[PDB]
């Protein structure tokens, strides 16, 4: 019933044969003393999430893998770690599919794929081709009967005809998918849902059909055929029906390319019983003896279990279930199957009851497909919120191990809390409130520049284009840069008391400019900081102006982009970068600033590039001067270095040896 650290919660789909497994349990109980209790809740791949992270779901869930990649990234998941020599029981390519970034995110269970199921009685010659279907229908419904009926509100049952003439979700290449190259608006998916439209329209089927009133109809001897998986053959039994199982027709000489689905078993990673969880399913559920009463209420079809599967493949419905699976792709992982499943499921539907066209119906499935592939761009105001919520010290701290080469979520910690930082995978699309390592160097650095100033926090990516030496006479140095005189521009009467013009003439003129510009999203992000205890910069000249950039940003912070001059100071530091690197390729035999540039603009604005320029030929040879290019000794040269000499200085004279320098 409940989660704790003794009982244990299981969750399965009930087109499963969630009795069966149940009796596992039973089991499980007797050898060791620990219920468990089995329940198939509706719907519960959506609520999921909701209640994982609220203490209250399964401490196991099973499901294909398609929805895991989308729980992993969210770290609902626990890791898994099974013997080497327990990877070998099971064939290699089921892990595959639960693989992940590289990491086990569920336990491999059972290989699915839709086929073809007949009655050989009422049709002893099934049809080899979908097109042949149409003139088949006329005999047939002229004797009371229909030839096929099956569930067209979930697209997992359409989408092998719809891939049958190319269709694709995400395009497969290089060992990964392209999660912008999606195909559900081709040629080819085009094609193959007109096919399926025409027959409703000829009403040879009714768009108002789903899965029981077919399997009902099939087991009523009403339809020659259905389509179907192999967790249905055990109602048709049961319905005293001879059927058949085969190969799914072709359409325009191509094979239908089901997607093939593997049910695994994922742990929640908050569950209380994670070691239990990993007993019960190697060693009893993924068990000879503990599949077969799974399979005796309903079959699982193609199990990942090597030892087992020797003894199913003699069924010759699982022979054409797998020559389907061949013929057809390995459903993705990833987390944006879900938003396809979405689209093509509206789409089915809309097209389906002629409430669109199909063109419209698949092109907009193609937008929102794209929807969730995009990438976002971040909501600051709900960054900096969850930031300043965290107590000051914390935050800075984190900033120091960003830069100790820690290597999803990567967690920083009498009430205990937990920060949060988020990886970026490959694969996973920008969240508009997704923390990334460098948005976390920018919102930090942006609200307390002056609190890393007492720290003097210098990354390995400052430090070494000498932002020290900047630093200390910042204050000197800055003055000498606004006092100077900008001969070039503006056209020089225009100060407030020198007769010639200022360079602090220009980022006022600028400050206009930004002030016009000054979105309303910014402003409220200023204000809620002050509140926080978070006090801001103003102008140029304050004493932690530069040490806004000392933990190097990605971005100009949003704290700071309209105060002039320091949205062009950011390029000032980020060229430097680029003038090192191509130093040093130089100085052997043998892109940050166009990067930094590119996300200032995300932010809109448009850097006036001459600001640049002044920063430059005042503080160039200086902060080039200053440059640590040259390497130095290594830390094995080091440590055993002074090792040597202190056991020499033990001997002769004992005294205190000191350091190498
Ligand atoms: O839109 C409203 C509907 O949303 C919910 O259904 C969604 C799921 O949340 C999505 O995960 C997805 O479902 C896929 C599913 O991921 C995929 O594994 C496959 O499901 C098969 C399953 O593998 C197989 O073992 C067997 O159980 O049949 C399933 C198919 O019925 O295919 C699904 C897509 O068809 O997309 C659906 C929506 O399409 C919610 O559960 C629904 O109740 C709701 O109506």
């Amino acid at each position: 019933m409940k989660i704790e650290e003794g009982k244990l919660v299981i969750w399965i789909n009930g087109d499963k044969g969630y009795n069966g497994l149940a009796e596992v349990g039973k089991k499980f109980e007797k050898d060791t003393g620990i219920k468990v209790t089995v329940e198939h809740p509706d719907k519960l791949e959506e609520k999921f999430p909701q209640v994982a992270a609220t203490g209250d779901g399964p401490d196991i869930i099973f499901w294909a893998h398609d929805r895991f990649g989308g729980y992993a990234q969210s770290g609902l998941l626990a890791e898994i770690t099974p013997d080497k020599a327990f990877q070998d029981k099971l064939y290699p390519f089921t892990w595959d599919a639960v693989r992940y970034n590289g990491k086990l995110i569920a336990y491999p269970i059972a290989v699915e794929a839709l086929s073809l199921i007949y009655n050989k009685d009422l049709l002893p010659n099934p049809p080899k081709t979908w097109e042949e279907i149409p003139a088949l229908d006329k005999e047939l419904k002229a004797k009371g009967k229909s030839a096929l009926m099956f569930n067209l509100q979930e697209p997992y049952f359409t989408w092998p005809l719809i891939a049958a003439d190319g269709g694709y979700a995400f395009k497969y290449e290089n060992g990964k998918y392209d999660i912008k190259d999606v195909g559900v608006d081709n040629a080819g998916a085009k094609a193959g849902l007109t096919f399926l439209v025409d027959l409703i329209k000829n009403k040879h089927m009714n768009a108002d059909t789903d899965y029981s009133i077919a399997e009902a109809a099939f087991n009523k001897g009403e339809t020659a055929m259905t389509i179907n998986g192999p967790w249905a053959w055990s109602n048709i039994d049961t319905s005293k029906v001879n059927y058949g199982v085969t190969v799914l027709p072709t359409f325009k000489g191509q094979p239908s390319k089901p997607f093939v689905g593997v049910l695994s078993a994922g742990i929640n990673a908050a569950s209380p019983n994670k070691e239990l969880a990993k007993e019960f399913l190697e060693n009893y559920l993924l068990t000879d003896e503990g599949l077969e009463a799974v399979n005796k209420d309903k079959p699982l079809g193609a199990v990942a279990l090597k030892s087992y599967e020797e003894e199913l493949a003699k069924d010759p419905r699982i022979a054409a279930t797998m020559e389907n699976a061949q013929k057809g792709e390995i459903m993705p992982n990833i987390p944006q199957m879900s938003a396809f499943w979405y689209a093509v499921r509206t789409a089915v539907i809309n097209a389906a009851s002629g409430r669109q066209t199909v063109d419209a119906a698949l092109a907009a499935g193609s937008a929102q497909t794209n929807a969730a592939a995009t990438g976002q761009t971040a909501d600051w105001l709900s960054i900096i919120v969850y930031l300043t919520s965290f107590v000051v010290p914390i935050l800075l701290k984190a900033l120091y191990m960003l830069t100790t080469r820690g290597r999803t979520r990567i967690r920083f910690k009498r009430k205990p809390k937990h920060l949060y930082v988020s990886l970026p995978n490959a694969n996973s699309s920008m969240k508009a409130e997704e923390i990334t390592p460098g948005r976390y160097r920018t919102a930090v650095c942006g609200l307390y520049p002056a609190q890393i100033k007492a720290r003097q926090m210098i990354s390995p990516v400052m430090s070494v284009i000498g932002f020290l030496a900047l630093a200390k006479d910042w204050s000197d140095r800055i003055e000498q840069w606004l006092i100077e005189p900008c001969k070039l521009l503006p056209d020089t009467a225009a100060v407030s008391l020198g007769g010639p013009a200022t360079n602090r003439d220009y980022l006022r003129q600028r400050q206009v400019a930004l002030g016009n510009m000054e979105t309303k999203e910014s402003k409220a992000i200023r204000q809620h900081a002050e509140a926080a205890g978070c006090s801001m910069i103003e102008d140029i000249e304050s004493p932690s102006s530069i040490w806004v950039f000392a933990g190097a940003p990605d971005r100009c912070p949003p704290t700071c982009l309209f105060i002039a001059g320091i949205a062009e100071l950011g390029a000032f530091f980020s060229i430097l970068q680029d003038m090192r690197n191509t130093i040093m390729a130089s100085k052997t035999v043998g892109s940050f600033y166009q990067s930094y540039l590119r996300r200032t603009q995300s932010m809109g604005i448009q850097l006036d590039q001459r600001i640049i320029v002044l920063f430059m030929v005042a503080w160039g040879k200086e902060a080039v001067d200053n440059f640590h290019l040259g390497d130095d000794m290594d830390p094995e040269l080091r440590t055993l270095a002074q090792s040597l000499i202190d056991v020499k200085v033990k001997e002769i004279s004992n005294q205190e040896p000191l350091k190498l320098l």
